[PDB]
């Protein structure tokens, strides 16, 4: 019998966690691996060192039918070690479960490892504040059973359904915020139900790698020597962090780009509401999917040092290269940032994201700043 490891994520944070998993397990050159990480391209000089290494496109938050061609190459008993984005877990596993239906005698699910998309899960859970969570859990388990038995998806509570995987498989959840599950009292039945099936995302993992693995990991995440040297300058630093919109609406993307540029000006200009001081070196950490929103900043700002957008902010924490101050639009990156490094967090326009951050003490009780409430400088 054979284990096949699948690394699946259309987003950013779960993929970053999974690249660490790959690094920790990188000595085994023959272990079958299937990478479905949309935002990441494993360098060819790494692929070359591995056999039984496979790549699958994601479409509509699920591996395409090309997954089946890969799995067909392993005609014996196979156990699937699946790494998943939590918010998209139901769709991402969908084709794996379809394949299993057709190959009942040889395909099993060994275990799930699940990682937060990021703030998304917490914003979603916040919207469930007024529900009987204990009862939502039981209904979600029942409906998960219907899914596993019929292949059909129908959840009364899609959000709670994300957390009932243990009723079917050995699972481990990796949470951006374990504090949220403790502090949100309405969620106490969920914390109790999840028992010993969860842990916090471990940001000390990198410090524990061998020098060789640390180098390997940095290559995976794109943290090159040029970027490292730019952050090793001996001057106090501010990193302005970008956001993106999922709206494939051009007018919305253009509005975001404009508001974000104006927000940067509020941090960096002396007359800005959020003025940080003249002594800072200014950096830009665009959102991985900002695209033309990122370009807008670089084309329209000055005296700013770009940090390549696909480099996850959290890599700076691992490498001990965090700046003095960080500011920009509310982001998953702010959940693991030391409090002393927050300049200001700004929201796009009872806001559940605001509520999430307030519950966690990431922001205080003062009036939140939305970016449409900032004067155009
Ligand atoms: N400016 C940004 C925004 C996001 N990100 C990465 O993408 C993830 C999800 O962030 P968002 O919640 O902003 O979509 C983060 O945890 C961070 O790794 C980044 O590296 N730089």
């Amino acid at each position: 019998m054979k284990t096949i490891t699948l690394y699946l994520d259309p987003a950013s944070l779960p993929a970053l966690n999974q690249l660490m998993d790959f690094t920790q397990n990188n000595e085994d050159k023959t272990h079958p691996r299937i990478f479905g990480l949309s935002r990441f391209k494993i360098p060819d000089n790494i692929i070359t060192q591995y056999q039984n290494i496979h790549f699958v496109e994601l479409k509509d938050n699920r591996p395409t039918e090309a997954l089946f061609t890969i799995l067909d190459q392993y005609p014996g008993n196979i156990e699937l070690n699946i790494h998943l984005n939590i918010a998209h877990s139901v769709q991402l596993i969908r084709p794996i479960l379809a394949y299993r239906f057709k190959h009942l005698d040889r395909v099993s699910i060994q275990q799930l490892n699940l990682y937060d998309n990021g703030s998304m899960e917490y914003v979603d859970l916040e919207k469930e504040e007024n529900k009987d969570i204990s009862a939502e859990i039981k209904q979600a388990e029942k409906q998960l059973s219907h899914y596993l038995l019929t292949g059909k998806i129908k959840f009364d509570n899609p959000t709670i359904a994300r957390y009932v995987w243990q009723s079917a498989f050995p699972v481990k959840y990796h949470f951006l915020s374990t504090d949220y599950f403790e502090k949100a009292e309405f969620l106490q039945p969920l914390k109790e139900y999840l028992a010993e099936n969860y842990q916090k995302m471990d940001w000390t993992a990198y410090q524990q790698l061998t020098p060789e693995q640390q180098a390997f990991y940095l290559t995976l995440v794109g943290f090159n020597d040029e970027v490292k040297q730019s952050l090793e300058v001996q001057q106090a630093k501010f990193i302005f962090t970008g956001t993106t919109t999922w709206e494939g609406n051009t007018d919305v993307r253009e509005y975001y780009a404009q508001q974000q540029l104006n927000l940067l000006n509020h941090f960096t200009q002396a007359e800005g509401d959020l003025f940080i001081g003249d002594h800072y070196k200014i950096y830009f950490k665009g959102h991985p999917r900002g695209g033309e929103i990122n370009d807008y900043i670089l084309n329209n700002a000055k005296n700013i040092t770009n940090i390549p957008a696909n480099i996850s902010f959290e890599v700076l924490m691992m490498t001990g290269l965090l700046p003095d101050k960080v500011g920009g639009v509310a982001s998953s990156l702010y959940f693991s940032l030391p409090k002393e490094k927050i300049s200001h967090i700004i929201f796009t326009s009872n806001n559940p994201y605001v509520k999430v951050m307030r519950r966690l003490g990431i922001i205080d009780e003062s009036q939140v700043i939305f970016w449409d409430s900032l004067k155009q400088l």
